[PDB]
Parts: C-alpha cells; structure tokens; sequence
C-alpha cells in the first residue's frame, strides 16, 4: 500500500 497516519503515527505499509 503506502506510509498513512494511525493511532499511533505514520507507519509505512509493505502493501
């Protein structure tokens, strides 16, 4: 996918 925000921070997604 790509790097998003969450409810912890930004991660960046392998998918």
């Amino acid at each position: 996918g790509h790097c998003i925000p969450t409810t912890s921070g930004p991660i960046c997604l392998r998918d």
